[PDB]
């Protein structure tokens, strides 16, 4: 019981930080800080595991998110982020909670630097199932898809639910196209620039990694050891994308379960 609180007190003092609310500076407060934790991390609640283990494994967590982290100055609500979000059975992945930490110690909002990490990826990933869509069609119809000069372009608003230009351009979606190189091609009469599917593919300016040794045209077996076709190798991007963007997703609800967690044991402990 009152063991594993003194546990986790005690990692404010192994990290360098001082933590304040917010505008009270408490690190020193031990007493006030266990409570802190004494209200906000019921016993049974703190998970162990069989072997405990989980105890462990959350504290190694609790300890590398205070010793990753730039800032000397933690707020209050962070830290207990922090222990929420490592110790308990509402845990989530590192990098969900790194954004929701960052921005609680730079006295952000940590809700819409959410909600806006997760429109990066679900614009990223609508593109990619673009890709994906595109890729199939050309193999199904002709067995051949081109990505480069014929390529579909990729830099087109219709193709992400917008019908203004400019309301495309405050977009997420855009903000990615417009970080890609162009190609030249001629379709009718003029010339025009366009993404290639290849231009964004072959790109490091986004989440996902790049494809490196892209060619212009992928077909079905015209005639090894030689490695993966275009349309396997843009299914394995879109899938950690896709698994990316249902946690950050889920994330939102769990921010929201724990703002709420959060202002009803400041509420209730602006008194004792």
């Amino acid at each position: 019981g009152s063991s594993v609180l003194e546990e986790l007190v005690q990692l404010v003092a192994a990290a360098n930080i001082d933590i304040s609310i917010k505008n009270r500076v408490i690190t020193d407060d031990i007493e006030l800080l266990k409570k802190i934790l004494a209200y906000f991390l019921p016993e049974d609640a703190i998970l162990k595991g069989g072997h405990d283990n989980q105890l462990q494994n959350g504290i190694k967590r609790v300890k590398e998110f205070l010793e990753s982290s730039p800032n000397t100055q933690w707020e209050l609500r962070a830290f207990m982020a922090v222990m929420h979000f490592s110790l308990t059975a509402d845990r989530i992945d590192d990098d969900i909670l790194k954004v929701i930490v960052d921005s609680m110690n730079h006295h952000g909002d940590a809700r819409s630097k959410l909600r806006e990490e997760l429109a990066e990826l679900t614009a990223e990933l609508k593109i990619y199932s673009v890709i994906q869509a595109e890729i199939n069609k050309h193999l199904s119809s002709s067995g051949t898809i081109n990505i480069h000069d014929k390529s579909i372009n990729l830099m087109d608003k219709n193709l992400y639910g917008y019908t203004d230009e400019e309301i495309f351009k405050a977009s997420a979606e855009y903000k990615i196209l417009e970080k890609m190189p162009q190609t030249t091609i001629q379709v009718d009469g003029s010339e025009k620039k366009i993404v290639s599917i290849k231009d964004f593919l072959g790109s490091e300016n986004k989440r996902t990694g790049a494809l490196g040794n892209l060619k212009n045209s992928y077909s079905y077996n015209k005639d090894s050891d030689k490695s993966r076709p275009l349309n396997d190798l843009v299914s394995q991007k879109t899938t950690q994308l896709s698994d990316i963007t249902s946690r950050f997703n889920s994330a939102i609800e769990a921010l929201n379960r724990f703002i709420q967690k959060y202002d009803s044991v400041m509420q209730r402990l602006l008194d004792d």
